[PDB]
Order: C-alpha cells, then sequence, then structure tokens
C-alpha cells in the first residue's frame, strides 16, 4: 500500500518556457529579461549560454508531446512565454503567433490524452516592464492581472490546472545581486522584498480575476508553485530549531503566510526581524513592504492548491549571517550542509530524500494540509544515459512522499518531474542536466532520447507503483 500512488493522483513531468523555447525573436516575440541577460552579459552564465534556440520546443512541441506520451504521462507542466503573447508586456497587443503556438501545444497534449498544467510566469518577464522598475515596482500586479486575463481567455476552456509565479523566493534574487539571476540588480534586502510583495498582490489579483471573470465557466483550479528546502537543525537544540523555524517562514512563509493562512499577512518572525533590523541600522522605515488589514483580507485564501518545487535539504544552526542588509542575515539561522550527504552537478543540490517527508508534514501542519501538486523534483548530472544518480533520486524522493501520503495524511494529489528534458539551466547553461531525457545541443534537430531515469519513471507510471528493486 505505501509503495502505491492513490488512483486520481496525477503523474508527469515539467519545463519552464526560456529554458526550453528558442525562437526568442521570432514571429512578433519581444524581449525578455533573459533575453538581455544572456545576449549582454553573457559573463554571467557558464559558457556564455543562450536560450537563444534551447531544445527549439517552439519549432518542435510535437516531438515534447511524443516523449510525454512515451513517459506515459498524465500531466505536463509548462510555462507562457509573456513576451511571446504580449510583445510589450503590456495588454495593448496580443502576438497572434503566440496565441496560436500555446493553442497548437494544448491541443496537441489533449490529442495524445496528457493534461495541460500551466505555469504563467516562469522568470521571463517582458524587457518592457523591467524598465519600469520590474517587480519591485507594484505596477506590476494589475499589468501581471492583465496578463492573466488573455491567458484564462484564450487557453482556459482547454487548461483546468494554473500556477499563476513559479518560486517567487528564487526570482526575488535576481533583485538582490549585480551578477545573479535577472535582472541582475544589486538592492538586497530592499528590492528582494518589494518584488516579494508585488508578486503577491499579483497572485492574488489573478486569483480574484478568476474567481470574478471565467472559474463559473471554466471550473479549474488556480495555485502557486513555491521552492522550499527542508531545513534540518544541526543539533536537537531549542536554539537551533528556532532557528529552522525561521528559515521556513522566511523562505517559505514570506509567500504562504500571506496566502494560504486564515490569519494571512507575513509571518510575525518576518515582520518582526526585519523591523528590528531596520531600526538598529538607522531607517526610518521597515525594509519589510507592509499590508494594509483590506489587502491581507484581499491576499488570504487566493488558493485552490498548493504548488511545492522541493529539490534538497540544508542544516540549520542558531545566529546571524549575511551582509547588512540582505534577506538572509534577516532570517536568523547560519545554514550549512552535511558532507556525508551525496552530491549532484550542482553545487546547491545534495540528495536528502527524508527532507522531503518532513518538509510535506510541516507544511501539513502549518497550512492545514492544503492540497500540494508538486510541480518540481529533480536531480542534476554532468551527462549520460546511464543516469543512476537520478534513478535513485527520483525513487527515493517518491518513496518518502508515499510515506507521507500514506503514513502521514498528507494530501498530496500530483508530481510533474523536473525536467522532461535537458534544458538552459539559468547561470549554468547547458552545463548542469536536470533531464529525463537527454538532448544534444550541438545537434540542430536537438533530437530527446530516453535516459535510464525515463525508463525508470515511465515504469512507474505505467504500473502506479514503486517496482519491487528500488523498495527498502
Ligand atoms: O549555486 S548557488 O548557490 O550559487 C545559486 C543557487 C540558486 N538556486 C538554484 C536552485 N533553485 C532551485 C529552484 O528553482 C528551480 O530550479 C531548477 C533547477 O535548478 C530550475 O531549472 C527550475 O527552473 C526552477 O524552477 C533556486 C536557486
Ligand atoms: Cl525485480
Ligand atoms: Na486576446
Amino acid at each position: 500500500t505505501v509503495y502505491t500512488f492513490p488512483d486520481e493522483f496525477k503523474l508527469g513531468a515539467a519545463t519552464a518556457s526560456y529554458q526550453i523555447e528558442g525562437a526568442w525573436d521570432e514571429n512578433g516575440k519581444g524581449p525578455n529579461i533573459w533575453d538581455t541577460l544572456t545576449h549582454e552579459h553573457p559573463d554571467y552564465v557558464v559558457d556564455g549560454a543562450t536560450g537563444d534556440i534551447a531544445d527549439d520546443s517552439y519549432h518542435l512541441y510535437k516531438e515534447d508531446v511524443k516523449i510525454l506520451k512515451e513517459l506515459g504521462a498524465q500531466v505536463y507542466r509548462f510555462s507562457i512565454s509573456w513576451a511571446r503573447v504580449l510583445p510589450e508586456g503590456h495588454d495593448n497587443i496580443v502576438n497572434q503567433d503566440g496565441i496560436d503556438y500555446y493553442n497548437n501545444l494544448i491541443n496537441e497534449l489533449l490529442a495524445n490524452g496528457i493534461e495541460p498544467m500551466v505555469t504563467m510566469y516562469h522568470w521571463d518577464l517582458p524587457q518592457a516592464l523591467q524598465d519600469l522598475g520590474g517587480w519591485p515596482n507594484l505596477v506590476l500586479a494589475k499589468y501581471s492581472e492583465n496578463y492573466a486575463r488573455v491567458l484564462f481567455k484564450n487557453f482556459g476552456d482547454r487548461v483546468k490546472l494554473w500556477l499563476t509565479f513559479n518560486d517567487p523566493l528564487t526570482f526575488m534574487d535576481g533583485y538582490a545581486s549585480e551578477i545573479g539571476m535577472a535582472p541582475s540588480i544589486n538592492t538586497p534586502g530592499i528590492g528582494d522584498y518589494l518584488a516579494a510583495h508585488t508578486v503577491i498582490h499579483a497572485h492574488a489579483r489573478i486569483y480574484h480575476l478568476y474567481d470574478q471573470e471565467f472559474r463559473a465557466e471554466q471550473g479549474g483550479k488556480v495555485g502557486i508553485s513555491l521552492n522550499i528546502n527542508w531545513c534540518e537543525p544541526a543539533t536537537n537544540s531549542a536554539e537551533d530549531r528556532a532557528s529552522c523555524e525561521n528559515y521556513q517562514q522566511f523562505n517559505l512563509g514570506l509567500y504562504a503566510h500571506p496566502i494560504f493562512t486564515e490569519e494571512g499577512d507575513y509571518p510575525a518572525v518576518l515582520k518582526d526581524r526585519v523591523s528590528r533590523n531596520s531600526a538598529d541600522e538607522g531607517y526610518t522605515d521597515s525594509r519589510l513592504p507592509q499590508f494594509t488589514a483590506e489587502e491581507v483580507e484581499y491576499i488570504r485564501g487566493t488558493h485552490d492548491f498548493l504548488g511545492i518545487n522541493f529539490y534538497t535539504a540544508l542544516l540549520g544552526k542558531s545566529g546571524v549571517e549575511g551582509y547588512e542588509p540582505s534577506r538572509y542575515r534577516d532570517s536568523g539561522v547560519i545554514l550549512t550542509q552535511d558532507a556525508a550527504w551525496p552530491i549532484s552537478a550542482s553545487s546547491w543540490l545534495k540528495v536528502v530524500p527524508w527532507g522531503f517527508r518532513k518538509e510535506l508534514n510541516w507544511i501539513k501542519n502549518e497550512y492545514n494540509n492544503p492540497p500540494v501538486f508538486i510541480t518540481e523534483n529533480g536531480f542534476s548530472d554532468y551527462g549520460g544515459l546511464n543516469d543512476t544518480g537520478r534513478v535513485h533520486y527520483y525513487t527515493e524522493h517518491l518513496k518518502e512522499m508515499l510515506k507521507a501520503i500514506h503514513e502521514d495524511g498528507v494530501n498530496v494529489i500530483g508530481y510533474t518531474a523536473w525536467s522532461l528534458m535537458d534544458n538552459f539551466e539559468w547561470l549554468r547553461g547547458y552545463s548542469e542536466k536536470f533531464g529525463i531525457y537527454a538532448v544534444d545541443f550541438e545537434d540542430p534537430a536537438r533530437p530527446r532520447i530516453p535516459k535510464e531515469s525515463a525508463k525508470v519513471l515511465a515504469e512507474i507510471m505505467n504500473t502506479r507503483k514503486i517496482p519491487e528493486r528500488f523498495r527498502d
């Protein structure tokens, strides 16, 4: 029983637009912040790589559907490129080519019995909107609503699973470093918090828009995808446990407390620590933006499920480190990783499968057991089809998730592997491979070929259980 997926549980795979599509300036698509970063700042990216072509999924979407069908995916999570649909960011111009492209992909998926799950925003902001300041500028919340309206109107008759945003914990960090994630702006502890504030507002507007303009007719569900690492106390002390709770609230709670709790607002520890630190450093005003009571009420409850992106764990101990000002310093935890944990091809990613079960329980307890859809989980290597590390990563994480479901009563409703195929891994270029399908980036045809992990995942999806040879 503990090895069997619930009957209604949805299994599949995931991608994101900039990471796979290419066709960066084709047929009316406007420029986004990742076009800008990779073109203007190739020194920020391994190999000076760009997403100009990537997997060429703009042209090769039928091949993506073919491999999803081979895999036996029930659901395909993909993102829509804002600047492909609205090249100017604002909704004055709708690019029919972009509408046609996503309709073509959606229709191809449905014709092959695969359900689309659409992420509206997976990091590729139109440059025209970044030029207003991007996410720190609250005007983007209305722009986001208008973008979502176009998506719901055009695609919502066939798409019943939506994520407003993918992992704003990461993309807010594009406003906390001059050399990091797009748009690579150095306003740590200030602009990243403003970005988070706008995103939360935007998410809430999009959810209310769905309620007001689309839900009665379309009958779908709207969530948000949040990335969170498990944070394990470095020792069993109360003080180290406090530091790990700080971590959860500063990383997951920053977004999830306003939306998924009955109280709403930011977590108290976030408000209080930032207020204190801001005062001690001489600011008249806290660096953390505030919600009014009306805004708190508007934002809380804006969810039909919680998307979780889970990859790894950290150790946390009591203390403070990091630069002043910064979110890490404000969070009041000292983070490390255990040397004993198995490694990947990504410095940040260690294999800690039991951390997944711990995190699912933390979420259950904090947010009253919301329906949780695992929108990303996966593992990097540098190449190869006999990807034993990836196979082990998936079988262990899926076992831990199944224990969370069956033993712990966590309402997990679906799981999409990150990623369907090797793709453009942001600042790591094509150097780190997360796919279950390999892609030859030196071959203009970009063939997708199954790794051992794709074969094992297909077996899991077909049998709806963890095969005996992978059980404890
Ligand atoms: O090495 S450093 O410590 O100097 C920088 C680390 C930056 N992290 C990397 C991991 N990412 C996880 C969630 O982000 C996910 O990560 C996947 C794999 O990376 C991406 O492909 C997906 O687009 C994304 O949603 C959050 C940001
Ligand atoms: Cl066997
Ligand atoms: Na339209």
